[PDB]
C-alpha cells in the first residue's frame, strides 16, 4: 500500500518523494513554517525547533546567535558577515578609521585603542602601538551545531 503524507494524510502516488523526521512526504507538502520553502528541493536538510520545520536560513535567522555592532550599537543578524577586533564585531560598512573614515578591509594594517580603529596611514601617535591585519569577514551566528538539523532523504516510489 502507498505511505501517508504527514503534510496532507494523503496517500503519496508520486513517483519521487521525501522521508524525513521519520516520515514520508510529498515533496511539496515538506514546507518551511516561515518561508514555505520546498525543503526537499533547496537543500538537503530541515529544522525542527518550537513546534517548526524550517529551512537552515530561518532556523539561523530565528534561533542563531544574533550580535550587536560595537560601532553603532545596532543589531547584527547571525545571517550576517560582520568585521572582527578585540573581541567586538562590526558591521562591515561600520568598520572604519576613526581619523579619515576609510572603510578597513582584509588584510589592511590597523591600530585600536580603547574602541577607536585606526588606519596604518592614521596611527595616533599622540595618544601612543601594536599593528594589527585586518581579517575575512566571519558570520555573526558562527558555527552552530546540528542537533535540531533532520536530513531529508529523496526517494522514489
Ligand atoms: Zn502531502
Ligand atoms: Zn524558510
Ligand atoms: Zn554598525
Ligand atoms: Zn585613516
Amino acid at each position: 500500500s502507498w505511505k501517508r503524507c504527514a503534510g496532507c494524510g494523503g496517500k503519496i502516488a508520486d513517483r519521487f518523494l521525501l522521508y524525513a523526521m521519520d516520515s514520508y512526504w510529498h515533496s511539496r507538502c515538506l514546507k518551511c513554517s516561515s518561508c514555505q520553502a520546498q525543503l526537499g528541493d533547496i537543500g538537503t536538510s530541515s529544522y525542527t525547533k518550537s513546534g517548526m520545520i524550517l529551512c537552515r536560513n530561518d532556523y539561523i535567522r530565528l534561533f542563531g546567535n544574533s550580535g550587536a555592532c560595537s560601532a553603532c550599537g545596532q543589531s547584527i543578524p547571525a545571517s550576517e558577515l560582520v568585521m572582527r577586533a578585540q573581541g567586538n564585531v562590526y558591521h562591515l560598512k561600520c568598520f572604519t578609521c576613526s581619523t579619515c573614515r576609510n572603510r578597513l578591509v582584509p588584510g589592511d594594517r590597523f591600530h585600536y585603542i580603547n574602541g577607536s580603529l585606526f588606519c596604518e596611514h592614521d596611527r595616533p601617535t599622540a595618544l601612543i602601538g601594536d599593528v594589527m591585519v585586518v581579517g575575512e569577514p566571519t558570520l555573526m551566528g558562527g558555527e552552530f551545531g546540528d542537533e535540531d538539523e533532520r536530513l531529508i532523504t529523496r526517494l522514489e516510489n
